[PDB]
């Protein structure tokens, strides 16, 4: 028997913390890994928190130029949610410096992208046995979502990109059943760029808030049918959801085109609510700090900016960095809906602080059928660490 | 199928030692949280320790200002009963300053109460799952039993707290059902005041005794049936069990009104044995040093101050604090009664000693058909640590 | 469904290595506690080993004056068996400074003797939650195997102690069903001595190998049907198997009455094999180092002192102390006998060595068809540690 | 129900990373073993890494001389695949300083040899519980594969060795059901030398890559069938994959005979295709560094050096060491056939660098249906540690 995962996503008029690790604070006594890009998938049974290591430990000499993104060592990894990315509870699930996991209601899905940046190799898990394989198509650090994948009616489905991370690229669409692929697709998205996308399921479909490394200040979205026909473009609202990004006036909004001409970005989620987006964004315009949610009516299809609802999660005096969506399973939460959640990544250390390494660690919420009121669940690490003195 | 727990409290003439998990001496070396407010709660197949974490470590930097109460840091975890709350065997709860837990025969449900002061949010977790959600609805510090929740047949019911904890404040009784809020009362208790109750079941109702940091050095009583219909009042008995409190002699007694003059406070617990109570206290009168616990014959009833049994679990020489109630399954014991059974905090640290940190371990009683011998379980840690020298 | 025990004890030629958990040596710079009077036990599932905890760990300053027998920070735990007595594997047991445990087919029963010297209680638990409770009968340090209890066909025997231990004292057998004390028996033994029985099944009754502290230095024995009548008296054998002892030579040997002069002991073990005896014994004679074990033909029911076989296990260069019987279920070997085992306790420190502590680390070996080489699986830690420094 | 393993090993074009342990990396604040000899087996519902354990620590004294072979302090433990070899995560599994280990799909059966080098006894565990045993028939330094041993349809198969490690020896083939030895083989192979096989199923049978420590660079070959009639030689191909060896130019190739004149050696693998053969071995001619694996066109049964394909897994700057093979079950991956992984053992430390300690990480592998870029995921850790200053 599968996880269906067909319903409606809640609308939900708030968020309420789901969890909240302190895996830094605790990594400075305890033995901790040195991650990065953490991300949380749930089964029918338990929410997970997978991550990338660094293969090494907070407090120690291998943390040191941890501030690389891809190594020989970064494996993935998984815990409980909430529990820190320690070495005692720890499951290993794929070497990766770039993946994505999910459950289809029998097994866990993991896809572990690693190797050398011309010829990634893409390691796909079920069960925690290696079961396919995706070969760099484009040669320029094949990558992956960086959050949950998606999975309905047995079938997962996910994003991938090759290509610069500064122009243009190539993103496809991959489903798999019980870790075969049984499928691809290209998605034709000129003047466009896709990275790490933040997807959840909705009306038995995969919605999907991406990343624009390239110009816009605004984040692609995508909605994927199960037979790999999909509908690409950006968030409609008038608000932009990226970082860096320019004032909220001095900015227009498409439902088709990049706006802000500002590049670079951050990982970033959104949950459509209708006609209405809850969408995620750090509190500074230019820097990964603070972290707030916003209601916006009509936003998900016009290019509208009004607020009914807002709600902050990290002050602006307090690192974040980071955060995707994920969902409940309906035989956990008990409702006849997907409750929408997300996390927020707490980056802490190199390059704004004044370490050898960096980290991070995280927070869960919720969607609620209540306004929750603003609050900062920051990280709350003392640096720097006994390591760097 | 449900726990019923719709049986009567068994009649026990002692307590033995069920559990001690010696935290703070083994987080002299070992990887264990800084936390306070421990407590016990079990399911048909285990006990388990809940407990509030300072999102730290003892021995560790991050343990300064322990004794400050309430953080973003603050989580509830749990671990098994007379395990050290340690990070290796640590379940994540909720995030919380301020929490209950409790099993309902099929999955554990537990409140987390996190947030801001005056706009607290009390998440309510039922699996492992955040399912329901209880604003601050006087906006003063929402708060909790910061002991086992109680479930019968199903539900679950537990009392909250929100406004001043120096003079009147408002209290509520709450009754889930699989996570969902399906019930909520307001309690009517004018020139009383409720804090951290201990409660358990009896004849399919909620017994619990209170704490009154207001005026009363004598204990708040309460009996909730299903329907939320309540009787509220004090402990009859006249002897107080509070601290700070008189002697036992310049002690009157009252079913009904607060007794005493000296206000603060510690959470404390009892249980009837039909007319008679088993009552929790400190040895000091001022101090939080030491822990007997006193049968008074018809002191639930009566302002009776006639001890016919008393058992000493800490001396007096040694720190000692909270106190709370639980009871094991029928299914657990096989007795055809609920065995009554009771957890003891042993703070350490500030602001009595010479410490940068708070912390506490503890130590669990249950009944059984004996006299037991006094003695002092005591904490037994070395104070100072390395990280206050 | 239960264990029924009710075969034969096996005919074994030699014993093989079951584990060795290196306690110790891991514990120079692991997180391990401090213990003594390990033991081992088994379900249908799993062979575990129990442990008494000193409260804290080795190379802490906790771990002073762990030479100390009796605590109020003593408690019983397990891990499985060659696991190292770790905190982060640890199942907690009992609060106990003496103890003994077992497994009924159903569920673990353990029994956890703590409290103060003159009057002790017994706290009986089984499936981990306390069920009965025995009180210090004679007022003189209650106490217990120190080993695996015994259980035949759902019902669980052991032996206990009160009394002097350098003269004549109380021991009796108890029985429970299902945590609950079902039969209690006295022993009469005038003139002689039972302390820390190792205890096994065959031929559906309870064989035990006690200690003498009193004038024997040949040990004890008992053999318990399950009405609760016994015979008690010495292991006839010609040859004394406790610690401090006299020649072979120099001794006779009784199967009634205690011989040898010297007082003093340590506990050990012994498996009948029809006529014969497999006996344990430290190789020194006056000191707790080296262990080796022998066949004395006929030796169970003759003053016979005729060694068919023998097997040094640890060398009388390295440290060795207690060593005790269980048996590994016939749901286990799929044998259809009894397959003998026993462990060594391998004392290290004080009082023999240059600590500020005392601890232990263990060897468990198993019965097999054939005759195994000698050698020394000695403890190999090197002291003293850095907390000694 | 058995696993049955009788199907054929699948033909694979290359091979995905499965996992990486990081374990020296992660010891150097870790609390993970000293160890040796890591390998991986499968049952039907995990992969687990087994290991041989200095009975001690990274960073810690008693890792001093641990480029020692054989201890009475070294035990195999396991963990699962990817998770590093840390204390508490592990399996405690036989007392051994050479093991091997394989499930039969009901449960797992794992071999143990230690005791004295002249009389070594191997103790045979099914189950967590000894159940049989193996004494040394030849008297001098008893072994086994040090990796996987093989199961098919219920009976495990495996080789031993007993004789010098730098001429003539002898070899055998155990069998055995549940725990219990029912079988076993002389190998009759004049002028050669077989330690330490690696073994895979492969149409029924028990295919095994095994290591000449004599005077063969070419690896000798050995196809079991249950009936435990065998068929021994060398591998055919015109390749030589041990280390010392000479160049692949003055190198001819035998079937038969070991060729190559150096002596020495190393443990490895080769998985037979059809008549290809994929076979492993290091970069380096003359040192453990470097890993790469190669596809020799006809190279099982011809002296062929027709190199079809070819992956390198470690770079020739990077220590590699051991390797040896494993498949998964057919319950595992999905396939109708046995997917062939392997694993490389990265040993860092004494002799060839600047230590008092020898350990070792790991990685594992697996088949595909395509090529994979080549890449080193080499070990990473920084030398010397603490302890070695
Ligand atoms: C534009 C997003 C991707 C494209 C290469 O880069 C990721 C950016 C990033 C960040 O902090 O902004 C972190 C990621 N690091 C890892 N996944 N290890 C970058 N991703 C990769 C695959 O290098
Ligand atoms: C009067 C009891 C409550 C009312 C605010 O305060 C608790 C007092 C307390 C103590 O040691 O006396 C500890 C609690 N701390 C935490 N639960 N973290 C106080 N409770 C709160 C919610 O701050
Ligand atoms: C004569 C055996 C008993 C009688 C009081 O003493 C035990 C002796 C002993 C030893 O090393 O010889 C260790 C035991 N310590 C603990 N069990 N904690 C002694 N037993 C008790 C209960 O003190
Ligand atoms: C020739 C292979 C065997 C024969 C005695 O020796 C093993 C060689 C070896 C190495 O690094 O080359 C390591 C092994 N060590 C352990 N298994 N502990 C050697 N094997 C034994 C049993 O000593
Ligand atoms: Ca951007
Ligand atoms: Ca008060
Ligand atoms: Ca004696
Ligand atoms: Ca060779």
């Amino acid at each position: 028997t599968y996880m269906n995962n067909t319903e409606a996503i809640c609308d939900v008029k708030g968020f309420a913390p789901f969890s909240k690790d302190n895996g830094i604070r605790i990594g400075s006594r305890g033995h901790i890994f040195v991650i990065r890009e953490p991300f949380v998938s749930c089964s029918p049974i338990e929410c997970r928190t997978f991550f990338l290591t660094q293969g090494s430990l907070l407090n120690d000499k291998h943390s040191n130029g941890t501030v690389k993104d891809r190594s020989p060592f970064r494996t993935l990894m998984s815990v409980k949610v909430g529990q820190s990315p320690n070495v005692y509870q720890a499951r290993f699930e794929a070497v990766a410096w770039s993946a994505t996991a999910c459950h289809d209601g029998k097994k866990w899905m993991t896809v572990g992208v690693t190797g050398p940046d011309s010829k990634a190799v893409a390691v796909i898990h079920y069960g925690g046995v290696p079961t396919d394989v995706i070969n760099s198509w484009a040669g320029d650090i094949l990558r992956t979502q960086e959050s949950s994948c998606t999975c309905i009616q047995g079938d997962c489905y996910w994003v991938m990109t090759d290509g610069p991370a500064n122009r243009q690229a190539q993103y496809r669409i991959y489903k798999a059943n019980q870790g075969r692929i049984i499928g691809q697709a290209d998605i034709s998205f000129n003047g466009g760029h896709i990275e790490e996308c933040s997807c959840y399921p909705n009306d038995g479909k995969v919605e999907c808030v991406c990343r624009d490394n390239w110009t816009g200040t605004n984040r692609p979205v995508l909605v994927i049918s199960p037979d790999l026909s999909y509908r690409v473009g950006y968030l409609c609202a008038g608000i932009p959801s990226d970082t860096p990004r320019g004032e909220d006036a001095q900015f227009t909004g498409s439902c088709t085109s990049p706006m802000g001409n500002q590049g670079y970005g951050v990982k970033g989620f959104g949950f459509r609510q209708g006609t209405d987006v809850w969408m995620g964004r750090t509190i500074s315009r230019t820097s990964r700090s603070g972290f707030e949610i916003l209601r916006i009516k009509n936003g998900w299809t016009q290019t509208s900016k009004e607020q009914v609802r807002k709600q902050v999660v990290v002050d602006n005096l307090n690192w974040s960095g980071y955060s995707g969506s994920f969902t409940l399973p309906v035989e956990l939460s008990g409702k006849d809906c997907l409750v929408p959640c997300f996390w927020v990544e707490m980056i802490r250390g190199k390059p704004e602080e004044k370490t050898i390494w960096t980290s991070s660690s995280s927070i869960v919420m919720c969607g609620v059928d209540y306004e929750i009121a603003d609050w900062s669940w920051h990280d709350g690490a003392i640096l720097p660490f006994d390591i760097d003195k």
